[PDB]
């Protein structure tokens, strides 16, 4: 008992939390249904999107039920979290195709189709049925302009030009939690630091709309390189999870090129090894460095999980 | 041994780190001189500036030497970290007065004047002696435009209008670390999440300029309210550390009004109590809630540390 929460802590997968007791107690006392979402604004994800999802798997292992949410509806708008300029809105077509690429990739990381395992939902399924008058009276009435204002993620765009569309996004992600909380009994939402605004926007709606249903929110750290240069984007560009964009070999290199300063942490972040296994690697790392042992294992271990062992080999095959 | 680092972990005062082994080993093996800086752009600090400084005290206790850095020179420019618009530059006079107010307040949190205790420096003392040709050849030569570009903290302002002045700031904070590393043997810099860009900008200069001198950088978390509303600013405004701006009573209220969801964490963050003391308070908190016991202690405990016990009383005196 208390094993999962301890692991997430040892590996450092936790940054922010709405209620630390409530969560610990919940994660101990029962089986949680939690969810993380992705707006389809690319037909592929890059390594910068992996940690939060990988982390839903971790929750699954201990017997919880994950929800991968795909934003058909919200991806039509644009999430302004962490932004400076207007996210130009794309066509009902570009979304439709992106959603096709991304949805594919979630299927390689989770096992959909079981009777009670991982679920994959699309928010357009419910936001597409809600109207302007229906929205303003059923949900909008329960959101305060003062709460929304001052919210961290708004100031950024507040000083420049935040449209009503871009401004109205959180309420859109606040209804998803409420819906999902209601229909699939979703009690926790995981996301990265940028989502802290939209996560809490949701717990509060639920609270005012109808007594918060043991709903909680927690965030995952920002993958930081030791030299402060942004992780994931080299120069050629982002390291995509699609072989047609970043070959498994190019994908395998990225990893092996990791610095000793952050190789072990990357190991705790992206691989399902184990304390003594990871400590095994730590010792050899800081003792026979020329062996690049820890980089080697991370590379292989994360390339198997994404491109199958069969490409992992074709991740060394060319010379 | 390994006590300090363990405490900072139990209370959660750590977010980002450049080299986690190197730090642990350093914090174990010897006595560290570390520093955190403040640009004088206000004649007072508000509770949002307190955690990082409070945290230098924590390091002192275990026998390390803190450096409170005041930016007379840099505060003339403006730090664009975490910004969207141009930080208009203020007059050589406004700086001069702000520096007078803030400097006062650092003196109430640390004990300056000892022969080998806490040091208070001013960067104008050294940046004021460096010229344009001297700068470009001695330090500028060692900074790469590609490193600087893509640096997280730049993108924000990159999409809008980042001047050369505003763009050139990090190199200014990179020389401070190098200088201080050289003269007072400074090996670690603490700052909040926004400073991760400027911290690492400094370890890298040092590295290229002359083999990194066991220099490391670590950051402190972002104080988050459970409802996602920004901590420190109510509506009337920020809760200042100056009684002439926020009375000790108004200061004491702010604290007592803290929610049960984050009272214990606030306790681990802002007070020098102790594990069993804080656990004592946790139990009563989640068992006899009407007693507001944990809010009560935090209020008193943080009001003594800032306004003296003599105002702590005058923090309840009016009715
Ligand atoms: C692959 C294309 C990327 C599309 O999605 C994202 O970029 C991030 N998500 C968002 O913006 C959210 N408003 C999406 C959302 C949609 C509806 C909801 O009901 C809840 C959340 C992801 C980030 O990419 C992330 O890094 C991992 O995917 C982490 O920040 C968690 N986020 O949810
Ligand atoms: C009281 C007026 C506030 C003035 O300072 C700040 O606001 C923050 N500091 C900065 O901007 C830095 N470029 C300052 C600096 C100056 C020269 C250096 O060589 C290194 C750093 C503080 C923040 O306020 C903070 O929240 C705590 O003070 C935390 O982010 C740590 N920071 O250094």
């Amino acid at each position: 008992t208390n094993v999962l929460i301890e692991d997430l802590k040892w590996r450092g997968l936790i940054y922010q939390q709405t209620d630390e007791q409530g969560i610990e107690d919940l994660l101990n006392k029962e089986q949680v249904t939690l969810y993380c979402g992705a707006d389809p604004t690319a037909d592929s994800l890059h390594i910068g999107h992996l940690l939060p999802f990988l982390t839903l798997r971790r929750f699954q292992e201990h017997g919880h039920r994950p929800i991968v949410l795909i934003g058909g509806g919200t991806g039509m708008i644009g999430d302004p979290s962490g932004k400076s300029e207007e996210r130009v809105l794309q066509t009902e077509e570009q979304v439709d195709k992106n959603i096709e690429g991304i949805s594919k990739q979630m299927h390689n990381i989770f096992e959909f189709g079981t009777d009670h395992g991982a679920v994959l939902v699309n928010n357009r399924d419910w936001l597409g049925q809600i109207s302007l008058i229906s929205f303003l009276r059923d949900y909008g009435k329960h959101v305060g302009v003062n709460y929304m204002l001052g919210k961290d993620s708004i100031q950024s765009r507040l000083e420049h030009g935040i449209s009503y569309t871009e401004f109205t996004y959180t309420i859109l992600q606040a209804i998803d939690f409420g819906h999902l909380n209601r229909e699939l009994n979703c009690k926790i939402q995981v996301g990265g630091s940028d989502q802290w605004g939209n996560i809490t926007s949701g717990i509060e709606l639920m609270r005012r709309m109808y007594g918060q249903t043991d709903a909680y929110g927690l965030t995952i750290p920002l993958v930081t390189k030791s030299d402060g240069k942004k992780f994931g984007k080299s120069e050629s560009g982002a390291v995509w999870l699609d072989a047609e964009k970043t070959s498994p070999y190019e994908f395998y290199q990225f990893w092996i090129n990791q610095s000793d300063e952050d190789v072990i942490k990357f190991l705790k972040y992206f691989t399902f090894l184990g304390k003594e296994e990871i400590d095994r690697l730590e010792q050899s790392k800081n003792e026979a460095p020329h062996l690049r042992e820890a980089q080697k294992t991370l590379a292989e271990e994360v390339t198997k999980f994404i491109h199958g062992e069969d490409a992992l080999n074709d991740a060394i095959r060319i010379s």
